[PDB]
């Protein structure tokens, strides 16, 4: 039996927890789980498919015990305009308004080509002022209609994804975990990690004294990478050499759901040295304001944040966050894998923070070892891993290098980096007209390796105004295709207005559900 | 107006009607599209098989039914390809040795889906149970319902038509030219003239600005494709575009064909490919109505026309001096680029590996399907060439890879072929995979649960076609995939699963018509 007899997992919170969980149900109870633990949170759409449905935990469940809100798409506000932030938008050169959604909804296809394609045929040619999110997805009929992406009676509408406070999550699974799953939660501080001759974890010491054995370690202690960085000496990689934030300051705002409805949708809201995330839940917003300390102070921030949502800065509670961006040299090395913070972070942009979490989850049970930690195995999760993060990196540069502001040193500096290869290629690739990572949907493997796909680069692309050179050439021969493509954009419209007119409000759907 | 008014395709056959009847369709009659085929020296049809997206991605483009187009090229179903004696050393033989360890030395690579446990593909089972001693089944038949389907010679469909299995297919090459060429005359406006080529005509930067016919009619075009074979007229020769040569990789250069009539009522219909391992190379066997195409494919550095013609006799009992051959030399490689200037290259023209796993006509219709995308107006934005390039070198690279691994992890050292194949270094890509299957890991699972043509290009070969290849010639994981060891619920639900497939086999090999049967009906 040269099995993993013992678990020990260093820290809690969502990452901790979610590995927990996770490892609990993927392991059958052949292997002992330990825990030891001393804003909001925007997600993506697999949440459901790749996490709680392993569990078996179903979406309303999970949804009704953490205050969770619908999201349709992240909603990015004045990313193209200068001044001062703000959440009403300002108005372009060319006199519309500047917000563009980056929605979750699929794009229909003529004779093999996404519709973005037409679009871009259309709008480079004078023949439609139509921005791309309106014309292409419904989604943004009904976000712009602050609707529900479900029926009461709960038929789905279109693909969504979720808004929820983290430390509730972590508190549903962490309850999942001990009750339903056999895992021991011993609440202690870590003072010492003990390693072998060979530099492999054997225990870590608490407070009280007291030794956790165990034969694979998952550090989740968060940015400090108590045991992947300190103990094991692993090197982190700075990557502030492509994305310039590296602080936020947060806080809840509380928020009259009557009054105003709710947003079922993220928004980036864009700032003088940074942006702000709004993360509606029911009768409160999770609110940030990420920012680069070189080109900004802590108090030059969280004066900027208070005025966004008037907000009196001394009468007001504040989180102070300072953050690593970039990733270790390893997630995984001997017996010590890293998840969540300790492993690797960017700002959430893009909400890819809690994807990271069961992105490296899923890979570990995969990639699970015996303990005699196969090179090959332990190499196979660590590509993984840096892949699934540059992929993840790179898209966010785009958000930043192609933004039009140079009104402030930050938007400025943005365009003084360095592109990656990889989004310098496809931005080459965009310009031609041709399509970017064509999706492979008409199993989590397809949605882990390609990611960001063709529509969300056009949703980005074309958002800040960054548009192919000339139409794909081959519509120049596709008549039968354009009229198609009309009665697609028709289908779009009617489907949004039907929708628009059938959907119950948010509001309404998050009043029913917790209640 | 800056668009492409006129095509001019470069050969005929395969690859230049299937490019004109693509074409016509993609273009809508936007695009004058010719075909310049010189006059045809009838040779004997030696067959083709296909992989099982011919019909998604090419006659359905075309609506063109499955029957019509069978009917018309005399076509055969194809559930794998099997390979016979890559284990065992001496003479070729199309009865399978036996080896060391008791087994029969054949091993099928079939088109149909591997199904998952716990998000597990059932070929990890499979390695599981095969290394702990737990099963003496062998990967094809103990995961594949198709591998007892194909070993009682049953059809892929019923007599009524529904499908019981995925399938491919087996027809007369110049047949299902002539089919689309008619298809592509008619139906399609394209202009056919028949004559030799004798001048490419080129402007100050070396873009082909027309074609000279032997009767001294000119050919003038906009975008000109090469369908013109190994010669490579335009694109080698006029283009002066370097082809690269890859004998460093796969050793074959040469074969040797002929049609066989063949008995059908007495023996069955095969509904398979099988690659018969030789002397110096490999006999394909492609079962057709009445006869079945076959091909000695050898390295002439290991083996002279004669002995490989003698061998390939001396194999189906046909008198050397009494049978009519083909003598095929074949260059293995690629282009530089597929695509130069306004010369696209497609089929033997742009880049060939011997067809051991039916990659000869995927390649003209993944090409074809990359052209109509990436399909330029006269700027020719070399941005879409690249991309174009791009798409044709990868494609190709990873199914010369694929190829090399059939080669490089037979045990065979019995002959100075086999043994050379040893020598040759592996391909990096394909190094990574084998560590990848070592550890027990799986290598490209596939994206498909049970879709569009991105979906099957991009990922071609996957887990399952790595497992049949790998665990056909008996290369293993060092160990089970460690997760295994954790999951006896997983382990259970692989039992149902491997139940499951013996039951579909047997409840098929009963109610299912033979392969005879179903060619008759579809024959009338
Ligand atoms: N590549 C297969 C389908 C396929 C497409 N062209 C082929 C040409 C030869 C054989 C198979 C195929 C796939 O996607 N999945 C299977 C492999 O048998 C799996 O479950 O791994």
């Amino acid at each position: 039996d040269n099995r993993i007899k013992t678990v020990v997992i260093l820290g809690g919170g969502t990452a901790g927890w979610m590995t927990a969980a996770y490892l609990g149900k993927a392991l059958q109870n052949t292997v002992k789980i330990v825990v030891l633990e001393a804003v909001g949170e925007a997600t993506v759409p697999n949440l459901q498919r790749a996490f709680f449905d392993y569990l078996g935990i179903p979406e309303e469940e999970w949804m009704r015990e953490c205050n969770a809100s619908y999201k349709m798409a992240v909603k990015f506000i004045n990313w193209r305009t200068p001044g001062e932030g703000s959440p009403d938008p300002r108005t372009l050169d060319d006199g519309h308004t500047d917000t563009f959604h980056h929605p979750f909804g699929l794009l229909p296809s003529a004779d093999q080509i996404p519709l973005s394609h037409y679009w871009a045929a259309k709008r480079l040619q004078g023949e439609t002022d139509e921005n791309f999110d309106e014309a292409c997805f419904a989604d943004t009929a009904i976000m712009n209609a602050k609707k529900a992406p479900r029926f009461l009676d709960m038929r789905r509408a279109t693909n969504y994804a979720w808004h929820f406070d983290a430390s509730k999550v972590a508190a549903f699974l962490r309850n999942f975990a001990v009750t339903k799953q056999a895992v021991e939660h011993v609440e202690d501080e870590m003072t010492e990690v003990l390693t072998d001759e060979r530099g492999f974890i054997t225990a870590l010491r608490t407070k009280s004294g007291r030794i956790l054995q165990g034969d694979l370690f998952v550090d989740c202690s968060g940015f400090r990478g108590l045991l992947i960085n300190k103990a094991m000496e692993e090197p982190f990689i700075d990557m502030s050499d492509h994305l310039l934030c590296n602080s936020a300051v947060a806080t809840a705002v509380p928020h009259d759901d009557e009054k105003n409805g709710v947003e079922p949708y993220t928004s980036s809201i864009a700032m003088e040295a940074g942006w702000t995330w709004k993360i509606p839940m029911l009768g409160r917003f999770g609110s940030g304001h990420v920012y680069s300390d070189h080109f900004a102070t802590q108090d030059e921030a969280t004066l900027a944040f208070s005025k966004l949502w008037g907000l009196d800065p001394d009468n007001t509670e504040f989180n102070h966050v300072r953050f690593r961006v970039g990733r270790n040299r390893r997630a995984w090395v001997r017996n010590c894998v890293s998840v969540g913070l300790a492993s690797c972070f960017v700002e959430p942009l893009e909400s890819s923070g809690i994807y990271f979490i069961y992105a490296a989850i899923h890979m570990l049970a995969k990639h699970f070892p015996d303990k005699t930690f196969d090179k090959v195995l332990v190499d196979r999760f660590n590509r993984e891993i840096e892949e699934m993060f540059d992929d993840t990196r790179d898209f966010l540069q785009a958000h930043y290098y192609f933004s039009p502001r140079v009104d402030t040193p930050f938007w400025r500096a943005n365009k003084e980096l360095k592109l990656a290869d990889s989004i310098k290629d496809k931005v080459e690739t965009y310009r031609a007209g041709l399509p970017v990572n064509l999706p492979v949907t008409d199993n989590f493997e397809a949605e882990f390796r390609n990611f960001w796909t063709n529509g969300s680069y056009y949703c980005i692309f074309a958002g800040l105004g960054l548009m192919p050179r000339n139409p794909l050439p081959a519509l120049a021969y596709k008549p039968q295709s354009i009229a198609e493509a009309e009665l697609l954009f028709a289908d779009v419209k009617r489907k949004g207005d039907t929708l628009v007119e059938s959907l119950p409000s948010t509001y309404d759907l998050l009043r029913q559900l917790h209640g």
